[PDB]
């Protein structure tokens, strides 16, 4: 029943809720992995007891444990796993379980909205072109007009393995990335191996910088084909800074809606290996990794310059100034323009609201310290002097290799 | 035999050192602890495999493992620990455990540094005086009038646990800390309550803010005294920026000597409850934690205003933006005295060519990413970006309780 204190606040709260936890970290009792990023089919005998756990705690939830109700449904979930080797899940069993695989997730900072999540059922798609609509409609659902929405969208579950339902995309809107003749990148060089397969499966590359890739769209084991979000329903927003008019000459902007699709939904035992969701940025996500990262835009260069640093001495922390006034243009532009988005400040301070909330009426909050603070400033936001137990509860998130390493392709 | 990522450079290292490892982390399976601050009278049958242990490996590292003078020197430990039932350890191996000790420490991110350590051997020690002598020599020494040098000076080791060697002082050099009529505090908030004991014991208190604090020594269990470091031994860094003038009349200082007096050093099975260690401060520590820590000084409020920054709106990031300011200040100020310090960027750097070396030459390097990712601008530092394993291997420093809280009194 063990203990986690703020050292800011000297709050101290206790965690029970580790005990439902069922899988593994990584850790042992004489080595520790939480800085590790990603540490380590299924058959019908497995499944029933991921079914009833699963099953017991969404009867549970809506008060009705053990009713009549709670007991046919386990009889019937068992039978169709007797019938089928498998089951499917109620629209209200969907809707619990992907709610509460956010609820869950111990590396996402914005789960105090983890209750307000709409869930689009894709189960009845076929193909790819069903996929690349309903992407569609959850792009602009989500997107709102800048006054975005948190939504999650979940094609058909994993059957036998080979017909699989997947997004090759990490995210469903990202900027392309190409090497140069000259051997640097322009665009983003996380997707150098992304934008190059759109192009070996015949994307036509308008080899700029921020240049929307299209969805690449794998649908019942099928090879993945592509499709171009309409330009229309891929919201933008300028990055200019409130004193800084060299600002604009840096050109730069971000797209608005963060949506990740290459990981894998797991609900009683089920695996939806194709489940699209997307909330709101988080500044630090554009300003500080998307843009600072050595490997990725790689702007402290240039902003250092543009504000004449001393950039001769490491130690004049010309880097760590010119990273603020970034995060500050980015979060600037968002908010003049009516698009969602959260300061570091303000996210963090309401995770620690959130997880007050857990620990009294869940009795817990697993949470992954290494991934909740934020790339910048951490020990002036409130996560910093906060303990946190991490552990794994179900339904869950879950990584899963990229597609393009696995598929036993044809044509 | 398992595998660390750099995920900035695609570096991957192979740790096996972690295999000698001893201590449990806190860690489970099915939990892991790397975010709690801190999670937790010796016999002599305990006691001969720790002293073969820690002589094994002493004897290995100066290449005559096994030899006669090994195989001797385990026989005559072995039989101290009979007649005695504890033993003592030769200067040669006093200064190989504790080098190795720091070398050991997975929180320290200044271990490049491990093997040039100054080690004081005052295990000749018997009063509390003696204990101020030997502390004025080792503050004269460290310092080194501003071209710091580490050093780590050694009292008596435990023997029944009632006779016990303690610096009551959790550093050697310490600002005071006073409450106010009005509740509030001036000085530093953390060192409130050993100010007080100060007092209690008769500390007559300047009652200003860098009121440098008195030595508590406790000698053979014996109840502690106070001592005042000759203020011409502390030396002490005026605050200015290279910019800002209004700066000065923050009226900011703080002192060049990182001192940690109160953890306990454990080699080969012995406890030394007494064992005060210096560096050099790196930056943040200053700027970040000592000032910006909403419970220490707590000046982004004021730094703030004499910018004159949108205080109004939390998404002006007018904190981070005032953070930056006050390390650039930190360090220019010690920078332009020839009083060591180094930023987080070049410690950072310096930490994972010290793990590369660890990794070759030792197989491994316990890093506890927690506390080696520096509290601000995180993310533009190598360290966020390079995974890490935590794990204790002996000799090492470890925590033990205030002193105050377990001092069978008596006068
Ligand atoms: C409501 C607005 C949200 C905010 C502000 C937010 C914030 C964040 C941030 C900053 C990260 C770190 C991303 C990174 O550094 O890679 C993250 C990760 C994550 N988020 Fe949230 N998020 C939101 C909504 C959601 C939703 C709707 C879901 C799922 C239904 C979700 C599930 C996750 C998961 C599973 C991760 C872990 C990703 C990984 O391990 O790579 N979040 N979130
Ligand atoms: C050479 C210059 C050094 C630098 C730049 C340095 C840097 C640091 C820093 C920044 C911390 C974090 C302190 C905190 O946030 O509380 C730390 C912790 C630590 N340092 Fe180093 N250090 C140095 C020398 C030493 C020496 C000489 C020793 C021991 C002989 C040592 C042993 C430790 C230990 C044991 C900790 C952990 C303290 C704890 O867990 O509370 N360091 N060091
Ligand atoms: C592989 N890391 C995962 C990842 C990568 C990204 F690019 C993101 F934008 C987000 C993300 C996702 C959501 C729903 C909200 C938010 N604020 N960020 C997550
Ligand atoms: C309870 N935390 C430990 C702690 C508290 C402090 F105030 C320090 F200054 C240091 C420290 C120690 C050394 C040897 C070098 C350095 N750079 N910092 C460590
Ligand atoms: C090595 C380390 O685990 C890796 O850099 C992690 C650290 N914490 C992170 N935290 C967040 N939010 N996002 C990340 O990509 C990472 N990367
Ligand atoms: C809750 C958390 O473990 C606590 O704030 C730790 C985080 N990391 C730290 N890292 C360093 N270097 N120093 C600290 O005091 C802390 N505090
Ligand atoms: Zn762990």
């Amino acid at each position: 029943f063990l203990k986690v204190k703020n050292w800011e606040t000297d709050v101290v709260l206790t965690d029970t809720l580790h005990l439902k936890s069922t899988l593994e970290t990584g850790c042992t009792e004489h080595i520790c992995m939480g800085s590790i990023m990603l540490p380590s089919v299924a058959t019908k005998d497995q499944l029933f007891p991921l079914a009833k756990e699963f099953l017991d705690q969404y009867y549970s939830s809506i008060k009705r444990f053990g009713s009549k109700a709670h007991m046919d449904r386990l009889e019937e979930v068992n039978k169709e796993i007797e019938s089928t080797s498998t089951y499917q899940l109620k629209d209200t069993e969907l809707i619990y379980g992907a709610k509460h695989a956010w609820r869950n997730a111990s590396r996402c900072v914005g789960r105090i909205q983890w209750s307000k999540l709409q869930v689009f059922d894709a189960r009845d798609c076929t193909t790819a072109h069903g996929m690349f609509n309903y992407i569609c409609n959850h792009v602009k659902y989500a997107t709102n007009k800048g006054n975005l929405r948190s939504a999650i969208t979940i094609f058909p579950q994993r059957t036998d393995g080979k017909h699989d339902f997947r997004v090759w995309n990490s995210q469903l809107i990202r900027y392309a990335g190409y090497k140069q003749p000259d051997g640097s990148t322009l665009g983003d060089p996380a997707n150098v191996q992304f934008t190059e397969i759109c192009i070996q499966q015949g994307w036509k590359a308008p080899r700029g910088r921020f240049d929307v890739l299209p969805l690449l769209l794998q649908a019942n084991g099928n090879d993945p084909e592509l499709f171009q979000i309409p330009p229309e329903l891929v919201l933008e927003v300028p990055i200019r800074h409130p004193k800084f008019d060299w600002f604009k000459d840096l050109g730069l902007k971000w797209y608005g809606l963060p949506a990740v699709s290459n990981m894998l939904l797991e609900i009683g035992g089920l695996e939806f290996s194709a489940c699209p969701f997307s909330g709101w940025y988080m500044g630090t996500e554009i300003g500080v990794r998307d843009y600072c990262d050595n490997s990725r835009y790689n702007i402290l260069e240039e902003v250092a310059k543009k504000m004449d640093l001393d950039m001769r001495k490491t130690s004049s922390l010309w880097k760590d100034q010119a990273l603020v006034e970034i995060n500050i243009a980015v979060l600037y532009s968002f908010q003049s323009d009516k698009v969602t988005i959260v300061d570091h400040h303000s996210a963090t301070e309401s995770f620690i609201k959130h997880m007050e909330n857990e620990y009294r009426c869940r009795g817990g909050c697993p949470a992954d310290w290494v991934w909740i603070v934020p790339p910048m400033s951490g020990s002036i936001t409130p996560v910093f002097h906060q303990e946190m137990l991490n552990y794994r509860l179900t339904p869950s998130f879950e990584y899963q290799p990229d597609p393009w390493n696995t598929h036993v392709w044809k044509g």
